[PDB]
């Protein structure tokens, strides 16, 4: 808004808002199929118990602040709700070709729209680091 138009700069910053929602989107993507595909890699009590000890500190703070202005079923309904993961195995791998996606287009994003040569790196080496779609794997090498 304050940009005069016709700038340069104006048309920079114009690029790099306008190629940013592929990037919120994609990392938002990736961030949460890795999030699945490491809770799945071994599904453990002990992540429910310390979810569900994070989850009563944040009623207490939720109940202290409700104060201020003036459990035990919520916890079995979220440890039910970590016993939704995809009891599949096509599922998994679809949400594992998702996650690969997500990485092989975030590391394009990166390396032409924004110009980093960094982020990039890390995105497409971490994409070949993690068994690829076998279609990605040559396009991402080169
Ligand atoms: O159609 C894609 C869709 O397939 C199935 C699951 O893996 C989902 O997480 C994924 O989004
Ligand atoms: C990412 O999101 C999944 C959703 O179930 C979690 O299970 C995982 O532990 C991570 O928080």
């Amino acid at each position: 808004t304050k940009l005069n138009p016709k700038t340069r700069e104006f048309a920079f910053i114009e690029k790099n808002r306008k190629n940013l929602d592929n990037v919120i989107k994609y990392e938002g993507i990736a961030k949460r199929n890795d999030s699945i595909i490491k809770v799945y890699g071994m599904p453990d009590s002990e992540r429910k118990i310390y979810f569900e000890s994070y989850i009563a500190e944040l009623k207490k703070k939720d109940e202290a602040k409700r104060i201020l202005e003036e459990v035990v079923i919520e916890k079995y309904t979220t440890a039910f709700y970590e016993k939704q993961l995809p009891k599949t195995q096509i599922a998994i791998d679809s949400i594992g070709k998702e996650r690969n996606f997500a990485y092989y287009q975030l590391g394009l994003i990166y390396k032409e729209k924004f110009k980093e040569y960094t982020l990039a790196s890390d995105k497409l080496e971490q994409l070949l680091r993690n068994n690829p779609e076998e279609k990605l794997i040559l396009p991402s090498m080169y």
